[PDB]
């Protein structure tokens, strides 16, 4: 009669979490040669990337440098917002200002590069909003660890109203369902999905609270696909593979972090450790990135995030393309020609035997 | 026909139990800001505190200091019984007799500090439990290792009869919804709950008898909630994290062990070990605890637990506040205005590779 | 219509197995006092010992001191057969020839030390037997490593037709219910459990072949209590918890390896190694004791067993109190007065998390 | 309402895969004596082995030596294909060109050893088989780590069509029971089943494309047993357990990498290390190993293969008669005359606690 | 050279001939490596017996 992990409520376990650990992609009926397969997918509604790959709004990642090297290589960056309004813009116009070299370029009608902005909810972030349409930013993510929140909503469809034809917004972090559902209602053009998986992120042991990343990937398309809106799988990515599987589950789109992090065109100072290079890597609720603009992430002290250092990989473009050579691998294994066909794929769950 | 792990009886092996590294918190829809939520709980049927901790009843842990600390932090500090009767209700009476840097501080009508003592069963325990309802205690923990036993039963019903009127009774550790049920019949304002997830406890290697904590307080609320009596989660927390998690199993006070072993306001001599800082911290039925007056805990030689050392930690107050500040941003994330709708949040199973 | 696991077959994946590590015991309405419980429990259907512990056969753990100690503590020694016939009789009669020390020693009729001998399957092992039950041993244990074979079973009748009215006859090892069954029919008195499990076996990792020792002991109790006849669960017990759960599951009788060989009584030369006291323990399907009269044992030079060296434990009586102490504590919290009460409690089964 | 795992598709996830150390072979009642047992097996379907092992095509495991010494044990060796056309041919007629000290030497019907090779998808890769024919070989496979492509198929037709009366055709990896049954129907006279599994292979990591090597084999035989077409298990296999979990699962052959590359008969020379014997062992998709005859095994730098060393083992033939000796003596617990009975065994499915 | 330049006619060799092949005793090979035992007269190893004489002797 009672649940057989306790009480007597059958839904208060909601489900089963699967990671990307947990699952690996079958493969099928394959006629696609790995290198003729095409990895362009949409970001929003209204922009489509040679490359499935968004560098991340995190103050060690993305800057001018990142967003122009990233936009080059087919993906597109999102640049922080740890820093005043005015320095955020000027890296906007940065990378708007910056032939043959990059064929796989994104840009725009007026060819120039592709560039995305963070801000967060209030006033003061309006304020940002605003000076960041005016320098002439392509997309808006709307940066909050818990979008289900009233406030980011309505920030959503108050940027919508305002900026929604010039630019797109795309949705704070989500990882359900509903979050996902209430998102496409608010009007945004693009659902980020992720709450507790990333590597530098202490929210499972501080809050208690997570989702794991196929899951949460999988219930958020569930709810953004019958209207179109691409998802953004948001941490918790290590290696190519993660990110075939992420982009198999449903995601349109996947952010790295420390995957770039390590790269020549991130920021910070190159470190040097008996013989070995490497550089700094730190969440944005760590006590050293919190200690100012950035700090209203998580309504703010108990920090959210540590600090650390990844090693030296060197250029962007390698890494870039690692991780689309590792992708087309996973695309001609199981007969995809396009990420749609991709987004189609089956899953096999393995056990505790397989990983160890 | 027969049961998939072995013989013909499907009730041999009676269920799945879930530990806090088994299960997440889920976000919600949240309209809550972390430094607004309010987490006060109630202890027992009458009295409430306006932070949900409690001290464990240690002669590592607990005595006149951490007692006077825990209430001033909002909490409340249970005295152990580790020593005679004169002594713990002179410690008792130190609590009592002893400032509005305190706003939190937990007081009964007449505005001294809360205070409760732990007393077991036997004609010297209800001397000891006289004398310390004579010296002006709060609330008597009746502590045994098992409480469903007839004995600690009717132990509990005598205290009821005699001096219910005056002070609160904890019935000791269950781990079933039968044992809880028998414990509010017999009139416990509130029933503790865990059976072997101690940190220091053997119990499961030594006898190997336990019962997983999420499940017990899932099992012990089913058996508690429908009569208003309140759940104490005792034993296995870690972090602040397993303390949002076993409230929102439905626990409405959390007692705390180690993580309050390496204070200052902890009894114990400081250990200086290559320049870093420790303080002894053993199980009350270990053998260097048990060589008496908790040697009765489990009618006692056959140690249940072992003893070791803990880092220090530095004042009560600042551990205090990092706790609350994770249980703060649990209920932010999971739109909880109070404990009681925390109590109300889901969960999602993770697997092992979830924590990896 | 598949199976979710592979194939068609839905038998092909017998069952899920469940070894100690996977289940806890469940407390109980108690009433017992821990020093009360009795223990004494049915070896074969007509010897029952104050203590249901039993010495290996194995030439690195009993011999005549064993025997003799393990006689005297309450259980029964069963000696090895990797010697000639004449020196297992020289060891049974010292074993019998040999005052208010030992209140629990186990006594035949005329007053003298009860005590066991293993023989094999063939016709010299025939001429063992008659010689052994001729110096006067109590119980024969035809020790094989897979009994489900004809000839083990037509061994064990052509026993119980000549000697059984003089001696017991106990199986070899088995792991199914099938099995069981197949030893019950043929007269056998007590069935020995495990095919597998043993701490120096290496049957899982070179022939693939294993079943977990909880749910083995519940498939073989299946078929074995209808009719009266006890279980002896043999190998993968470490600790008083883990005799503890072997009981519980059904098993009458734990017969005990590892934690024996390392007392003073059991064979062997006392190794020093660094400052410490360590002693030699190998399987008998090891490559060093297979080099013989154990050579019969897997029908055979593929070693099956491993050499070891386990740390000095001191005297017998020691560990078997620390072990008994150890059944007591569970028996306690389980509320079981007599063992044949222990074999009704219930499990609760654990997940990874719970190992960790 | 929706999958427990997330989503509202029940066959986004198809099923749950196990692997070698998720089960284990359940005893049955036996009348085999290990040393009686037969291991004769088919390899196709007119080729029978008298021990069914094959070693795997690969540049660091089998040459004209490794093939001679394979054959000559009982079973047979593929030579790899990354060297020039001229040069395998070579190797094929040197192994046809190569007296009671083997009686069970695999011979053809004019006296002279078995041998096969492996060959790719092309019109070079039709040049070279014909030359392979040409030369007399026995069994060429076409080898490709994706079998379910259009092209390879179409390979397997060819290769049928033009030399099918004179050598037989074995279809190179597959991981489902699609792609076993489009192998079966292509005309293959085996079907060899894995991708992912390989020590040496990182396709999990990078292309996070996989399948367990239980499930993969008890899928792939549900397609091909119908029909008679053999089922060769390639990869994963650590001991001789494995072996036998692999052929009770449904196969007939294991085709054995990394546990041959430490023998004498292995090309390679010897490596030392602080005098121990090291031998190099790297994967054909590898870095080092396609840096242009192996380069298209994926279609090819994206390396899915990684270098190491193993320890040295010593001649071949005391590693056959070990890994037979294991083989045997699950033979012998399973009850198996034969391996076509050995191939109804049932396995037993064991927790993570089982593991540890 | 040394010794020669100093007066002496011949060098009498001990070390420096141990491990040649043609001297007595066993190859012994130790973590790949081969080596030679070579022992004094007056060793406990050689005097425990014939030449106890060396020093009129156990020291
Ligand atoms: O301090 C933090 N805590 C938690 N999540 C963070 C923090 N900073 C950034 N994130 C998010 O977590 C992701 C982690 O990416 P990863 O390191 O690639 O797993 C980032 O891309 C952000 O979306
Ligand atoms: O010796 C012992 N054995 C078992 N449990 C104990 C012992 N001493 C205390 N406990 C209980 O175990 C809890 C451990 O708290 P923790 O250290 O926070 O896990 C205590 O609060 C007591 O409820
Ligand atoms: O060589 C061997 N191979 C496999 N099992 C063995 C061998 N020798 C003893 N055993 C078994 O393992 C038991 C002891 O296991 P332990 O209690 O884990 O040491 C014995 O009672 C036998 O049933
Ligand atoms: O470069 C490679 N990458 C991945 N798999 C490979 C490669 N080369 C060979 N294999 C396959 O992986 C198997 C590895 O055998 P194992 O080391 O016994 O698991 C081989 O027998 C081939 O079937
Ligand atoms: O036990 C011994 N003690 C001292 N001198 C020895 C002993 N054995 C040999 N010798 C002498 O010492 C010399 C050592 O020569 P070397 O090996 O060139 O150093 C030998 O050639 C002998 O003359």
């Amino acid at each position: 009669v009672p649940v057989p992990t306790g009480g007597d409520d059958p839904t208060k376990v909601a489900m089963l979490g699967l990671t990307f650990d947990d699952v690996l992609l079958l493969p099928a009926a394959s006629d696609v040669v790995p290198a003729t397969a095409d990895t362009s997918s949409q970001l929003t509604k209204r922009i489509r990337l040679r490359v499935p790959l968004v560098s991340s709004a995190m103050d060690t990642v993305t800057e001018s440098r990142m967003a122009i090297a990233m936009a080059r290589a087919g993906g597109m960056g999102v640049l922080h917002r740890n820093l005043p309004v005015a320095e955020q813009a000027g890296q906007v116009e940065t990378v708007k200002r910056s032939t043959e070299q990059f064929p796989l370029s994104t840009k725009d009608s007026d060819g120039r590069l592709l560039v995305g902005a963070a801000v967060g909810v209030g006033d003061d972030a309006w304020t940002r909003a605003m000076t960041l349409v005016d320098a002439g930013v392509d997309v808006l993510i709307v940066d909050t660890a818990h979008a289900h929140n009233r406030g980011v909503l309505d920030m959503v469809s108050r940027l919508k109203q305002a900026v929604g034809e010039r630019v797109d917004v795309v949705g704070g972090n989500v990882a359900t369902r509903a979050a996902a559902a209430a998102l496409v209602e608010a009007g945004a053009d693009a659902v980020k999905v992720g709450v507790g998986p990333g590597s530098i992120c202490t929210t499972r042991v501080v809050a208690g609270v997570g989702a794991p990343q196929i899951t949460a990937i999988l219930e958020a398309v569930a709810a953004c696909k019958p209207y179109g809106v691409p998802v953004i799988a948001d941490g918790g990515l290590q290696y190519s593979g993660d990110i075939a599987k992420a982009l198999a589950a449903g995601a349109s789109t996947a952010m790295l972090g420390s995957l770039l992090a390590g790269t020549a065109e991130s920021p910070g100072e190159l470190i040097f450790v008996n013989g070995k290079q490497f550089k700094s890597y730190r969440g944005m609720g760590s006590l050293g990135a919190m200690q100012s603009y950035s700090k209203d992430r998580y309504f703010q002290l108990v920090p959210e995030g540590i600090e650390g250092r990844v090693p030296f990989r060197g250029p962007l473009g390698t890494v870039i393309h690692q991780l689309t050579g590792g992708l087309r691998a996973a695309m001609g294994y199981t007969g995809s020609a396009t990420i749609e066909q991709l987004q189609q794929a089956q899953f096999v769950q393995i056990t505790a035997a397989g990983l160890k």
